[PDB]
Order: C-alpha cells, then structure tokens, then sequence
C-alpha cells in the first residue's frame, strides 16, 4: 500500500463469548413453512429456526427443533421432507388502466407452503397514482409500502425490503398502468409438506444427509419401525464407510414396556439407543421418540466429558413411570426410559440398545458416553488421515513422526483427565506383516469412570 | 551421464571403475535425500563377459521409499 498509517479495528467478538455449547445434530422435518430439498444448519437460536422455518407447533419442525435447541446443540443441522406434489403459494396482480385488464405483476412465497399468507393493495391517499401494498398472514400485518403506479419500480422495492422476504414479487409484463386493489388476498395454489409423506421422502433425506457428518441422529421423531430398520442399515453403513454417526430412536406410544424392551432387545448395534417414556414440556405431551429428539441433542451437547445418567431435563411430567424393578429391566433390555426420581423428570442412566450383550462389546459399551468417546476418536485420527496419508515415507521417521502426533493427542486428552490411563505404540505384530506402503499401531486406554452408584454406610 | 562417459574414457578397469563411482555417488545423493532405502550398483559381468570392446554394460538394484496410502488403527479401552 501506500505509506501511511492506517487503522483497521476489529473489536467484533472482543468478549461476547460463551462457552456453553457443542455438538451438532441431524434432522428430517416436516414443515409448513422454509427451504426444501436441501441440509441447512441452525445456529442454537431459536429465532433462527422460527425464522427459516416457522413457529408452527403441528409440524415436527418447530417442535422438535426447540426440543434440539432446548438440548443445547452448537448447531443443529435440518433438513424439510415434502411430497413431489408440495408447492409455493402465488397470488397474481392486474391492471385498471385498459378496459381488458392485463396481468402485470405475480406474487409468490419465497419458501414453498399453504399458509394463508396475504396481500392487500389500496389507493395511496397522499399521491394520486400510489398504491399502499400491505402483506398479512391470517390479516397479521407483516410489511407495508406505497410505490408509483409503474411495475418495475413496484416490484423492485417489494423484493428490496427483507421485511417482505415471505414472498417474491415478479413482473408478468412491462406495463405502467394503474394496479387493481386487493384486499386480504391470499397467495393460493400452495401445498403444506405434511401431504403424503412417506418412507421413500426419508430416504432421500438421509441420502442428502450422506453427505455431511454428524454426533447424533433421530429420525424426525417417528417410531415408524420400516424407516427405523432403514436408518439401522443406512448407519451401518455409514459407519463402514468410515462415518461415525450415532443414532437414537423412540417406540411408539402404543407400545407397552415390553413391547419397547423387545425393540430395544432388537436392536443391538451399539450406535443404537431405545427412547421408551413419554414427556410433558409445556403441558403438551411428547412421543419417545419426540423427546429422543431431545435425549440426542442433550448428549451430543455433553460431548466428552460428561454423560447422561443423571442429567436434569426440561420435562415437567414422565410418563409410563417405573418402580426399579421396571427400570432395571428396562436397563437389562438396553432401553433408556426417563425418571421422575425428584420433582424434575431426570434421566435414569447412560445405557443403549446394545447392552442386552456383555462381553466382547464390553460393558462400558452399554454406555453411550464411552460410544461418544470411541467415534470421537475415530473421527479425530480419521482427520489425521489427511495429514499422514500419502504425505510421508512410511520410513522409521515418518512411523515415529505418526506415533509421536498420536501421543500428542493421548497427552492433551490426558491433561482434560478424560483418559486416566494409555499407551500407543507400533503394532509390530501386524507391521511386520504390512506392506510396505502400509501402517499399523495398537493403543490402550482407560476412559475415566463417573459415579452411577454410591454407598454409604454410618456409624454413631 | 552418456555424454560425460560415452567416447571420452577408455573402457579400462579404471573407466569402468570411474563410472560405477560416479553413479554410486548418484545414488547415494538419492540415498541422503532418504528417497531410496537400499541400493546396489555394480558392473554386469554376466553381460560384460559379452559385451564388445567399445561398450559397457552395468547393473543397479534398489528399494524406493515407499508413502502410507493405507492406515490401519485398533483401540484397546
């Protein structure tokens, strides 16, 4: 540049920071109002979601969204499911100048919908040739203009104002003639997204959802059993491919606890989690699979560091509610069920679906904090992939190089107190029978434990 | 090298010899760069026992260093 002196300040985030969020969520949702047909993030402001896709509560958007955002994720990532048949609303304007009025201007949601969005237009009482263009929703007034009677400069200013994004003004003809007045009218022609809705609207989502990743997975908040053995098959997948998505699920309200012990028996993968109890929030009851929403966003929220075993949720009422015989075969069953062990609704323990079996998936594998930990792990080295793979000679150096950023990693888990024990080292055995262009390695470690149980005992 | 070697030393034993020393100080400048991880390089006696008078026949062996295309991990909790 020139010589000179010249200031470029940057006081945009000095200490508007917090520190309370994490983890990041997906979503299939259907939705009166919003973008279709692609994966959009959400930042945990609620106003962010009743902007981009409503404030309907009939809808599995807005509901399971707050639940989401309730569950304190960084970013919850969304996506509308819609029929083929689901469409814009439109509404069409018309001249008064000539005799054979003539179509000059159309008006139609910038999202599609079938909400009763509507327009009024009047004479402006202070200009002869202005006309007031007002916009409701339901006669709720959103954005109120008044421009000459000229089509260009009319729809131009109607698509400048954001306080007119719920629809797009377009020209139908080059006219300068006088527009009719309308009142109320609403922009018709559009389809809800609740219309015929079925599995194969799944799939896709899930397909467009292959292409990002994600800490947790909840299926709309739909215990419909086909798409829940498609997601099972489409998340074992993902995870062969080298994608670590977790997925939580609930029963239907209909199924009693044994019926939802036997699903949760069912399923075994240990990326599955069985959601059996029922919630009230704001005195509006919640399906499990409704507050598995809300059970998946809380954990991902956690992260590592922490679990869920005893985490306060929002819910002001739980129900089927167990005695602990009923608890403990839920949690023999792998099924996680809430719990009213104080005046709050709590969660009664960190289990999953797979924890019906021992052994070899050990018992910490039951818990989904130590699953959460493994695909933690997993995706950090799989992003070391890039910076290893194909970039290094496989030589003692690079192998030494490799193991000693690995350490590095082990050591900061160490210093957060995560890991009380580990070691990486070489695995010699398989080294040994790698190919040259090849690497192996062995770690141990020990996650550190929580309390789930505590006794005591007194002496007076 | 042709041009440094080729029509300008006499196909002696000290010829022969000055070329597998130029080479072999080629190869182990690849060697210092850590590109190869074994070499050998020595006359072909096999061919040399029936190569004419005017010409010159050698034999190199070596290991390029390979580069991880594949990783493999095992976790123990």
């Amino acid at each position: 540049e020139i010589p000179g002196f010249y200031n470029r300040f940057k006081t945009q985030a000095e200490k508007s920071t917090n520190t309370g969020l994490k983890g990041r969520l997906a979503m299939p949702i259907r939705a009166n109002w919003g973008d279709v047909g692609k994966v959009v993030t959400i930042k945990n402001d609620l106003r962010q979601l009743k902007n981009l896709f409503g404030d309907d509560m009939n809808y599995s958007a807005f509901k399971l969204g707050k639940l989401a955002l309730l569950g304190n994720v960084k970013e919850l990532l969304l996506y509308r499911l819609v029929d083929g048949n689901q469409k814009k609303g439109t509404l069409t304007l018309k001249d008064t100048t000539e005799n054979s009025a003539k179509d000059v201007i159309k008006l139609e949601t910038k999202y599609p919908t079938a909400r009763n969005f509507n327009v009024t237009i009047k004479s402006n009482l202070v200009d002869s040739d202005k006309k007031d263009f007002i916009f409701f929703e339901n006669t709720k007034q959103l954005f109120s203009s008044s421009i000459k009677g000229t089509i260009d400069e009319i729809v131009l200013e109607i698509n400048s104002n954001l306080d007119n994004e719920y629809v797009i003004a377009t020209k139908v003809a080059d006219s300068d003639t006088i527009l009719a007045n309308v009142v109320n009218q609403a922009l018709e022609g559009g389809n809800d997204g609740c219309t015929s809705i079925t599995n194969e609207s799944y799939l896709k989502a899930l397909e467009e959802f292959e292409r990002y990743s994600f800490d947790s997975f909840v299926l709309d908040g739909v215990a419909d059993e086909a798409l829940q053995e498609t997601t099972k098959a489409w998340v074992a997948k993902n995870k062969e491919l080298g994608k670590d998505i977790l997925l939580f699920l609930g029963g239907k309200t209909e199924d009693n606890i044994k019926q939802i012990n036997d699903k949760s028996k069912s399923f075994n993968d240990e990326n599955i989690v069985n959601v059996g109890s029922s919630a009230y929030y704001e005195n509006i009851k919640y399906t499990p699979s409704e507050v598995a929403v809300y059970i998946a966003a809380l954990s991902v929220s956690k992260g590592i560091t922490g679990s869920i075993c005893n985490a306060k949720t929002i819910f002001e009422e739980v129900e089927p509610r167990l005695s602990q015989s009923e608890v403990k075969e839920c949690l023999k069953s792998g099924t996680l069920v809430l719990d009213f062990d104080d005046g709050d609704v709590i969660i009664v323990d960190d289990v999953n679906t797979f924890k019906k079996y021992v052994d070899d998936k050990n018992e910490a594998m039951g818990y989904i904090s130590n699953i959460m930990f493994i695909n933690t792990i997993n995706k950090d080295t799989s992003l070391k992939r890039k910076e290893f793979v194909g970039k290094i000679f496989n030589d003692a150096t690079g192998q030494t190089t490799v193991i000693c950023a690995l350490k590095k990693y082990f050591e900061e888990l160490m210093s957060q107190g995560i890991i009380s024990e580990f070691n990486v080292d070489i695995d010699t055995e398989l080294q040994a029978t790698a190919k040259a262009d090849e690497f192996y390695w062995k770690w141990d470690a020990v996650k550190v434990d929580v309390m789930k149980k505590i006794y005591g005992t007194g002496y007076l």
